[PDB]
């Protein structure tokens, strides 16, 4: 009928100006602790956790802590990290076995930015280091699970 | 027609995107500071106002302050409350009739979560303690509604 | 056919819900830091930074700095610069010609709200002062873009 084609096209513009109205509320929900990289967005909650309980937080968020498996991604986090100036946890660990840092999905690294003579396993009076923590220059550095870092969750 | 048949299928591809695409957006929204339940949003602006500029402020804002109608609703906000560390105003008062708490509306409780002995209407040099606040604990206390408290509106 | 006609109502229910839930998620994000002016919207970071920091912040962010082009839209600059307490930089200068403050596009101001006096272009040990800063108040001020001032972006 000609009818059903006039609400066809009532549904492309209303449709039009949700996808308009959309792109413009990502921006403002990214800006500034947020960043978009692909289907992923990163968030930084701006507060500091030990990385348990970083790894709740973000999983009660509906989300997970950030797995960067490219420099693009990377790149993202670093920028988060460089704001807040404050070292973030990434969600790697080698608790399962040592020295081999993995997902939490059980799966090994495909990407890695280790900063000179990391990791070394070495947190001093905190003991063994199996978590990450990432600078500001994007670099990363083993360190006890136990600290406190900067909570950065992925969605 | 077949082509309006086209378009049909297009808007469906689009609008379950649409779809995809804001439910990681609410996500990433709420972190940290917003929880969902039901078709209500609880969101902690993170700063303290009197009981009244919050009432402003929410209302400003678009939204009220909290009504909790469930255990639900009210654990929730204790989340938000507990995360800022900051006990909350919620909306309702007995300032119409004193010992009868009421919504903003004028409609009495549906539900309470009272601490031990509360209400109790001693504020000290306060006076009068017409207002709620909440705990970290999920607990109630009727305050003083000139007292400084974190500010948590419903949308 | 009438399946097509069925498919058609069916997107028409799932595009109302889609906008209910984006008028509330609109609503949610701009509290506290955010106000929508027309199709306009400004958000606040919550951070200062030197004019050209900011500028490179909110054009990284998506979009740019403010330029209110009335009273609404500068009435709503005021309302975030008051929430923080803190002085915000414009996008407007007067660099490339002295005494004419310009948009960033090149055109001169059509709308401009200047404190008692301003601007004056004496910044003391700063030296010129060819940025603009809006008080709580909402008024201008030239000041030295140098200066650490509230970052505002408009998306
Ligand atoms: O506190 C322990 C940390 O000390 C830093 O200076 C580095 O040496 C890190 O490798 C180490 O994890
Ligand atoms: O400051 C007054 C408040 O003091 C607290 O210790 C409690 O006793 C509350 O019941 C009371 O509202
Ligand atoms: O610090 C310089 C500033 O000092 C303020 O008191 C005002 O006089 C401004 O006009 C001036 O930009
Ligand atoms: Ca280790
Ligand atoms: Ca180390
Ligand atoms: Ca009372
Ligand atoms: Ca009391
Ligand atoms: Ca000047
Ligand atoms: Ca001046």
């Amino acid at each position: 009928i000609t009818a059903l084609r006039q609400q066809v096209e009532t549904l492309q513009g209303q449709v039009q100006r949700l996808q308009k109205a959309f792109s413009q509320y990502k921006k403002v929900e990214l800006f500034p602790n947020g960043r978009g990289v692909g289907e992923k967005i990163f968030k930084t909650g701006g507060f500091e956790k030990t990385f348990q309980d970083a790894q709740q937080v973000c999983t009660q968020a509906g989300g997970q802590m950030a797995s960067p498996r490219s420099e693009t991604e990377n790149e993202a986090l670093s920028q988060l990290v460089t704001a807040q100036n404050k070292a973030a946890f990434l969600s790697m660990t080698d608790i399962k076995t040592e020295g081999q840092f993995t997902y939490p999905t059980g799966e090994p690294l495909v990407y890695a930015n280790w900063a000179p003579g990391e990791p070394n396993n070495n947190g001093g009076s905190s003991g063994a280091e199996n978590c990450v923590e990432i600078f500001p220059n994007g670099k990363w550095n083993d360190k006890a699970c136990g600290e406190l870092r900067l909570v950065i969750c992925e969605f």
